[PDB]
């Protein structure tokens, strides 16, 4: 029997006579949850409630915002396994990775609780020249207002947290539209926020609707900010239709990694390349898509990496030992199988995997795939790694940048000048030194260059986009 | 006499060739005083390609090189002070006092930038926030965004170009600037200064004064990583909608209000600042004090003193030292102000002074109790018109100040501690001016609007931030032997 | 029967064959606790253990320091009433004020836990001129090393916390010498720290010794910093004998308060002046010693204030209703009685109190006391308030500054320019606007000017004095 | 010829009167080249009273006024460049190349200060961290500390005075400067520049070059709120002990080591920087590379190349362009270095080059494997002597670098990422120089020592911090109507 969930409209749980949206177990492909489908009126009413709640949200004391975020931390810790099991069920990700996501979410809210009592301003001298004699200023930051949040399926809890936690830390009311396939994680967050008394009424609304019903999340003038996490083409089109509001875009990536050395050793290096290339079956925005290995290490790395790929346990995501579960859908898995076949037909040498069994697709390693192939050009978002050899370091950095994406890059080096050359010249938001590009700390500035997006997430950075600058220009204040 | 022939800038070099001429008129005599080469579609496309090609060299410059470029601009602006001021007055119609003031403001803008170019700090961040993240540390640095598209208005043809150009050089961003067709000379004199600086790489700048019908690329072209616009609200918001992937900075219009709750320090000084706010540059300012709210107990005393000071304002030739207000940018603009004054009076407003038009010249006007349905109250007037209102409750006056689709700046005259900070907290603007009119701006302050007045902030260190992208180096056990 | 406590030597509880130091109930004057007396060898061994523990303390991860501080927060909350009762017993302060001190201590450690994961550095460009081409720098902060801490009797928990919490937040080993009369609060802290596994061995030592045995805390070259909280003459002499080490001095005060308006009303104003003048029987460093009231409000304030002073409940500090308990000693109470008598003999008009009953001394208000009197010149540290009338605001600010102290000042004003004139011209570390000078937030920079001290406490500010700056000057790093 | 008569500064004015003369010798010819008035006990007492009296006016100055003062110093230093450089060489004995370099460094120090004077930022802090603190907010501002006592050494008589004087003016602190008796002219030329600046209040400065026996007040006097000293360790530490209540800044000696683990970018450049480190100003520097640690695999190649470069160094008249090293400050100082070289060799050290003395001149010396018991290894040499050592393990070389009671700067030549950051983490110094000798200093960097090398940091923005006191305005429900 499927579990009946509630949606959140103006901080309140609702179900009423709304039609049901089915949420399937991505492994068994059977309906495990029933979620109420929100209407156009529900969205319009949620936006009006957020506008009405904006003065009360802005009026809250720093300690009140802190108390709200600390209560979320407490409840997440208390419902840890329940959330992890739900995460695995609705996304198809292994249980160890689902537990990791709950731990990261706890850290996200904890950082936000600490940052809520730290929104500093400036006292600025304004008597920079003779005509400005007797002028001083106070620069303070104020909430932007109602926030529109649109999140993807791959991290249905932590990527919602990277939007929700900064909004509460600042005092911004919001309306969240989670991914239809993975809404449960966002709804459990709504269940936690609902029973917090310090959070004013209408501060939040969580409405899981399909993309053809969620147009207001983009265009509506009542939102002062749109924060989107998802695919590049969808995001860029949303920015174009957004109107006057500010925009934050967390989009796709085609992440490369340079291996110039083994740091600290070969076993650890391969263990981190495996993580980058196949964490969550490569269904990550910072998945290590491309691997560039120096010629003197090429054969030793190729042998060790391929052997480690073949050793990866694929199956039921509920099992502890499972490294990679199934893809979000059979359709997604078919697309990866097609792109692997095309890459091989275009000149690529298939080292391992490439075969499909329903929603399951084998961990794949393809050598020397040309730029004309979709597997090299476009974001794969699958358990596929593209192997390349290089002889000159400068040319490898140029190859890393030979993409329309620019999220993160990785570099394995014991060399001081190579490490800083890569930091200077890699056209990304984040350069990972002596780890794969798949590394993210929740406090770091995270975001992309080029088609990977605009602006930065990471709690204190996301809070900045949710804050507007105001200056009090004071003329001879203190003159009796 | 004979008009002065100017040169346009394409990939850091002056050009004229066989291009057709664009006439620049003396806004007072209405006679052609300058001839500017008209840039083509190919000229714009070539300027954008040169900026893309110059981006690696611009990014490779040392901080001292960027500072040296900006300090050379400061030196040359000081040396050509009167020449620039006379040109400014001629092409815009603003009095020489207000023009000299703009050159001084521009010198400070480049000077602030020179100092900020050697102060782009980064962070060393601990990343071992939890057990999972043991042995992690980070270096956060800021890098130039890339080619910048600049579109500037007519009213401050030098200082508002400086607020874009100076941060771009301070950061190391190549740019393509499209100044206003009516006022391009100020931007072209900047090009003449920049052209002589050897430290600034080739293709770092291009200054192409083209009409709005030809400047579509400045908005839509994917080769620009940022579009920074200063101008009218409807034009700006539409440019943001057509901009594509690039980041956007919007410095748009305003309907600035001012509360007079006390005389600070005295009545004479208060009136002197209110006059400045209401009639500096004949209200052809984005921070022009369009609305004046005076507490009932001071109302009659302020109304008498203010109106008497308005009637005493010297209007005429902007080249004369004593001239407080010159003509509007065009006769068409002056006619529109005359129409809105007439409509405001017909809708119930009480005309206290002015309201009459003599060609491009429009008398300093003060209209009492104009309703919200009138265009003079609803929309940005951008003329020498001040709307007078009385209030009894301070909280309600702040609510009235916020009763606009604009939100650039507001002003407040108060001796009260709690009123000063209540206004700072509740005024829906980018800047609250305390014991001065909303018409005050310091070139180092964060400047920009809320609502329809825009997005993002200018003021050198703030504009530089929009021209910089954040990059983090995440270090795993760096320093472990 | 008195409770037998343990002292802390190299993180370990010790008692052995050490002689006992008696701790009396400051109300009943009967021995309620027995504390082991530390020897010269104990102090020398504690300093050697701190030197030996400095590398391990410096090697700790930010999250480990955070975990230590969060465990202190948890334990303080769990032993709340026990600590409060102990605080009241050993100091003589009312129970409501003892509870307030435990709450402030919890906030101090909580701020320190948050600040431990926020020790930021800078990336600085160093190519400021042509000769410096290709230079860049990384500025980082490192622990100073072993810290010597000497704390007073009046806040035996929170003032120890304002030293201990920043030391742990930074990773500095320490040796604490609490006040002999009030050591229990510091020893309960030692009991909490002892059972924390993440804190290395030898990180702390709490040795309650008399002033004639604690010379090493001042002079010993093994300490890199001396942080003292206590009386001016003792502190200044300790700075003179300190040697090479850095010094932090939190000393006495003669705090004034200007009443130019009633903010928001007269009742609230008097309620805050009462707090300032008689919180903890004026036995505070920020006690409102001097009150300057504008002539137009003088009589209305004088009447309302005196009536509120006479209404104050004095007695058993264990009783809930008690506003002020007894003085630390009968000797201290006698000294206050002598200074009140002298102030009246020198021309002062006694409005209320002035009488002594053992260790108890009545809340006193003395009008127009001359500068030659000890009650006006020197820090009173008693329930005595000196009332003065003024006609000109500028002259009142000049009178506020007419002292050799400079800790905090207070100002009640509705005037914008008076508020900022006072901020600009009051020669203090803190100006309290629309509250008495007796207000302190644990996150604010706190300290004095003139004889009131040097440096600033308040968690993030105290951490700075416990950190040394190091720059990595990089020449063409990133050049292949 | 005839000696040049100089004037001392007392309460911003030049004075000579009937005061006895102090002779200043040309450190190369050993002949009297200048006559300086000797300040009295009353002169010092009067200078301190004038600084106390000038503190309110100094604190009242606008940020633009302080910047204007510093920019006028920059202009005058540029205008008198060669004159100052020649004076510097004459009174100190340093080569003209090193003197010109010091004037350029001083120009940058005042320029950094001019920019920092208009950038003293404060904070707006939320204080409602808990329920108890509801409605609390704070404004944290920094205010001048008050009168500053300055004591400077002989080796950099201009730049080290600038590192005290420039931050004091940038903040608005009056001061009394006691420069070294042997090198006072550089400080007196600064006084001549300052005296002509109208924006700087009267009594803001006094420059009194007196002998150490007469300058006790500079240490003990309670009218000074800060003592900033640059000089020898034993003198400084004793001054800190006698200072009383005032804050103290100590810039003392060093025994700087350098690790050569790789050639960066090549061997020639590495040797060129090691020579700079070991013999710039004949080792009469606080960041002189006294100790050189070379990895065993590079040892012989470096030892041969370094010794050959030492023998090629031009020693002689500091007024000559080609001169790398001039004479020591005195013949007495040179004799002491000769004695310590002789002792180092007698204790087991292998003399590779130099070690011979010709009056005030001492040959550039390189001594191999000198034991810890020798004075040349234990104590600061402050001469043209470099102690060569071989190492096999990097971790042990860092431990050897730290095997000193000093801790100013260290140097490291490495291409290795983890070695570079291991050294940054574990070197017990204020500054770690990566791919240069420890003798590198940028005037904007935080500069100072650990252990016996001092307390606090110089570098303009860091020195300003020690000259500023923190004040918080704690606001209870400000903005509540
Ligand atoms: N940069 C980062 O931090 C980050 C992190 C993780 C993932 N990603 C990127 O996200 C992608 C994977 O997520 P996804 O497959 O869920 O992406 P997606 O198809 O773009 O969808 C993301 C969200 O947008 C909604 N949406 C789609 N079209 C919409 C429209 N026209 N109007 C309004 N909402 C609309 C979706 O709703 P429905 O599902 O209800 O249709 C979903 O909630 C990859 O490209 C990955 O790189 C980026
Ligand atoms: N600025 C602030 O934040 C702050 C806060 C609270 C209090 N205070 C000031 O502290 C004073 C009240 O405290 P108190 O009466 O305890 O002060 P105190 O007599 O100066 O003693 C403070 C501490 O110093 C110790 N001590 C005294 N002489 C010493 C010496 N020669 N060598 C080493 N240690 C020595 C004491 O030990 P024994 O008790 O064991 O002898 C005690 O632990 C007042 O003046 C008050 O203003 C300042």
């Amino acid at each position: 029997t499927p579990k009946k969930y509630n949606i959140f409209l103006a901080s309140k749980p609702v179900d009423g006579d709304r039609k049901w949206l089915d949420v399937t177990n991505k492994y068994t492909n059977d309906v495990a949850a029933k979620v109420p489908q929100a209407t156009h009126k529900d969205i319009d009413d949620a936006i009006d409630a957020a506008v009405a709640a904006a003065p009360a949200m802005a009026a809250m004391g720093a300690y009140e915002r802190k108390a709200v975020l600390e209560k979320v931390v407490a409840e997440l810790k208390n419902r840890f396994e329940e959330i992890a099991q739900t995460l695995t069920m609705e996304s198809g990700k292994p249980i160890k990775d689902a537990r990791g996501e709950v731990t990261r979410t706890i850290d996200t809210f904890q950082v936000a609780a600490e940052e809520s009592v730290r929104i500093y301003g400036e006292h600025i001298p304004l008597d920079i020249s003779a005509r400005n004699k007797g002028l001083q200023g106070i620069v303070k930051k104020f909430p932007i207002g109602p926030v529109s949040m649109v999140s993807p399926w791959n991290f249905p809890l932590n990527l919602v947290a990277h939007k929700v936690a900064p909004a509460i830390a600042v005092g911004c009311p919001f309306v969240l539209k989670p991914a239809s396939r993975t809404p449960l994680s966002a709804l459990i967050l709504g269940e936690i926020l609902h029973k917090i008394e310090e959070l004013p009424l209408g501060a939040f609304s969580i409405l899981p609707v399909s993309r053809e019903d969620a147009d207001m999340f983009t265009v509506d003038e009542r939102f002062k900010l749109l924060t989107f996490t998802g695919s590049g083409p969808i995001g860029w089109d949303m920015k174009a239709r957004a109107g006057k509001k500010k925009v934050v875009m967390e989009l796709g990536g085609n992440a490369p990694c340079i291996v110039d050395d083994y740091v600290p050793d070969l076993d650890y290096t391969i263990q981190r390349l495996i993580n980058g290339g196949f964490y969550q079956g490569g269904q990550s925005c910072i998945h290590m898509q491309r691997l560039y290995v120096h010629e003197r290490l090429y054969d030793e790395v190729k042998e060790g990496f391929v052997a480690a790929v073949k050793k990866l346990k694929m199956g039921n995501p509920f099992e502890e030992d499972t490294y990679l579960g199934p893809m979000i859908s059979e359709s997604a898995a078919k697309g990866i199988e097609d792109w692997v076949k095309e890459a091989v037909a275009k000149g690529g040498k298939l080292l391992t995997g490439g075969n499909r069994k329903g929603a399951f697709i084998e961990p794949t390693v393809i050598e020397d795939v040309p730029i004309e192939a979709n597997a090299r050009k476009e974001e794969i978002f699958g358990p596929v790694v593209l192997l390349y050899k290089y002889s000159d370091f400068k040319e490898a950095v140029k190859e890393c940048n030979n993409t329309h994406y620019g999220l993160q890059s990785g570099i394995f080096t014991k060399d001081l000048n190579k490490a800083f050359y890569a930091f200077e010249h890699m056209e990304v938001g984040g350069v990972i030194l002596n780890d794969s590009p798949a590394l993210r700390v929740d406090s770091q500035p995270y975001g992309g260059l080029k088609d990977s997006g605009i602006q930065r997430e990471g709690v204190k950075y996301a809070m900045d986009d949710m804050l507007e600058t105001k200056v009090l220009v004071m003329r001879n204040v203190g003159t009796l």
